[PDB]
């Protein structure tokens, strides 16, 4: 695809969060860049208005998958960035086992040189005293697979993959993924056959930040379709 030529190097990222979880209202900011050569994401978040009012690991895969390293022998089912530079919606809900879901909205795409993901978040039906609202839930990340397949009657992917939280009293938190996307622009896209990403999130914390905040360096590459 031509979008593909504008992932070549390193490419700056700004990510805009507003959410809405069980009526707290939060926003997030992140900036970083992103490699699609290795398949390598850097960022920063803050919490600007406070607090997070639910657990940073359960954002992750809301606040970028055209900087997914795509294999050579891949890069004819590359949707993500094949929709570059208008750039693409991604729209998921996620349901919490035994707890609430959020649904988000999203639009990725370049302004100016800067690749943007902004995202609206709304959350409900979250539990008192659950392990999102009372942030039970370890800060770290499960490393996982999730499948695309081509959603041609809406010229997109969609998918459907699960989040394994691991909750501090040793129990696991699933986190039920179901995403599509859809072009922004009117020019052509690449439908994939199916195949996965692979994606491991390292989460830390920058010692010289007081704000509520989290340091990510994420890996996606895409596999499942050899030569």
């Amino acid at each position: 695809s031509k979008g593909e030529e504008l992932f070549t190097g390193v490419v700056p990222i700004l990510v805009e969060l507003d959410g809405d979880v069980n009526g707290h209202k939060f926003s997030v900011r992140g900036e970083g860049e992103g490699d699609a050569t290795n398949g390598k994401l850097t960022l920063k978040f803050i919490c600007t208005t406070g607090k997070l009012p639910v657990p940073w690991p359960t954002l992750v895969t809301t606040l970028v998958l055209c900087f997914a390293r795509y294999p050579d022998h891949m890069k004819q089912h590359d949707f993500f960035k094949s929709a570059m530079p208008e750039g693409y919606v991604q729209e998921r809900t996620i349901s919490f086992k035994d707890d609430g879901y959020y649904k988000t909205r999203a639009e990725v795409k370049f302004e100016g040189d800067t690749l943007v993901n902004r995202i609206e978040l709304k959350g409900i039906d979250f539990k008192e005293d659950g392990n999102i609202l009372g942030h039970k839930l370890e800060y770290n990340y499960n490393s996982h697979n999730a499948y695309i397949t081509a959603d041609k009657q809406k010229n997109g992917i969609k998918s459907n993959f699960k989040i394994r939280h691991n909750v501090e009293d040793g129990s696991v938190q699933l986190a039920d993924h179901y995403q599509q996307n859809t072009p922004i622009g009117d020019g052509p896209v690449l439908l994939p056959d199916n195949h996965y990403l692979s994606t491991q999130n390292k989460l830390s914390k920058d010692p010289n930040e007081k704000r509520d905040h989290m340091v990510l360096l994420e890996f996606v590459t895409a596999a499942g379709i050899t030569l």
